[PDB]
């Protein structure tokens, strides 16, 4: 019953992730607990004295573009390892260039490989690398937790100098004091993407979905967004398989009972939402993780003017693409940064993910990065 947290780690290859990853469980067994499209990832788990820790840990740099864009879970935060004896390379860089892209909140470093360093001044010398890189993409470089010390050590017991074992478990406490408790998606603002829509003989409106996070009651004033100008609405009702009920929460299929609607004043893929919430946009800033042609996407190459259709919530729609200044031309299986303009508005916030297609053949995930308009 303990208050669960998504982490995972990241960096370049080789600087000690998955070595930090088996460290962590173990430590926490000896001072606390116990114990289409492809995308290799390992899970792990483990408790502090205050949380559990849900872990999530990639083999390859294509994996971690892959997980991070499109991946089962949003990390709520991110172990930055970085190997002491080495300094930062560029997957270092390109992570936390990463992590900024997908919306992961925090980013601590695990200053690894600490047993092979006996000098003061390169332990600095690599420490300032790391908070400049951490600033150069908008995380709080001087304020960020960086732990040094030694994966490999923890992972076998040792702990000389405090190297080892203690500065995993230093690592850990940081985990739980530096990550907020994330908000769950019961105590978010309420929002549901309409799927159907159904009028009850003129006398109100039942738009049907799966409510996405919050609560809706009975009495409540909401706001239908996106597609067209917001209009507001109240709920009179919530329908369930087999009952008529007053309240409906995140996870549950429903329709909820409108009154003051007109006919075609909503329509599928408009999100039902608590009033001033969420807000429609055209232009943002995304990441985007293009297919394989294996992964069953394209097999051509696509240029500037590229014009797919986005997938939000449940509707999709047309948008123009802009490839960054230097590039002509996108592969499959790469991931870049474009500025999109859809056609129509539609709901959304930094952070939400969406599909690309291709007269129905997914082509590319994607994350909002930055909103423009
Ligand atoms: N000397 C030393 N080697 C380490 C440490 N942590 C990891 N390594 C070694 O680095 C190599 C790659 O580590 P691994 O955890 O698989 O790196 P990953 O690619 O980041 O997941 C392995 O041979 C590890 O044993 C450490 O603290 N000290
Ligand atoms: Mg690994």
């Amino acid at each position: 019953s303990l208050p669960h947290v998504n982490v995972g780690t990241i960096g370049h290859v080789d600087h000690g992730k998955t070595t930090l990853t088996a460290a962590l469980t173990r430590v926490c067994s000896e001072v606390f607990g116990s114990a289409g499209i492809t995308i290799n990832t390992a899970h792990v788990e483990y408790n502090s004295t205050i949380r559990h820790y849900a872990h999530v840990d990639c083999p390859g740099h294509a994996d971690y573009v892959k997980n991070m864009i499109t991946g089962a879970a949003q990390m709520d935060g991110a172990i930055l390892v970085c190997s002491a004896a080495d300094g930062p390379m560029p997957q270092t860089r390109e992570h936390i260039l990463l992590s900024r892209q997908v919306g992961v909140p925090y980013i601590v470093v695990f200053l690894n490989k600490a047993d092979l360093v006996d000098d003061a001044e390169l332990l600095e010398l690599v420490e300032m690398e790391v908070r400049d890189l951490l600033s150069t993409y908008d995380f709080p470089g001087d304020d960020t937790p960086i732990i040094i010390g030694s994966a490999r050590m923890a992972l076998e017991g040792k702990d000389d100098n405090e190297m080892g074992t203690t500065a995993v478990k230093k690592l850990v406490e940081t985990l739980d004091s530096y990550i907020p408790e994330p908000v769950r998606a019961i105590d978010q603002p309420f929002l549901m993407p309409i799927e159907d829509v159904f009028s009850i003989s003129g006398r109100g409106t039942v738009v049907t979905g799966r409510i996405e996070r919050g609560i809706v009651r009975v009495q409540d004033p909401l706001e239908i967004v996106g597609l067209r100008d917001t209009t507001t609405t109240t709920c009179t009702g919530v329908e369930m398989f087999r009952k008529l009920l007053d309240e409906g929460r995140a996870g549950e299929n429903c329709g909820v009972l409108l009154r003051g609607t007109k006919r075609d004043d909503v329509e599928r893929g408009q999100v039902l939402v608590k009033p001033g919430s969420v807000k429609p946009h055209t232009k943002f800033t995304a990441e985007v993780y293009v297919l394989s042609k294996e992964e069953g996407g394209r097999h051509t190459p696509f240029f500037k003017g590229y014009r797919p259709q986005f997938y939000f919530r449940t509707t999709d729609v047309t948008g123009n693409c802009e490839l960054p200044e230097g590039v002509e031309m996108v592969m499959p299986g790469d991931n870049i940064q474009m500025t999109v303009t859809l056609i129509k508005t539609i709901a959304m916030e930094d952070g939400l993910r969406f599909a690309i297609r291709e007269g129905g053949r997914t082509v590319g995930a994607g994350v909002v990065a930055k909103i423009i308009e």
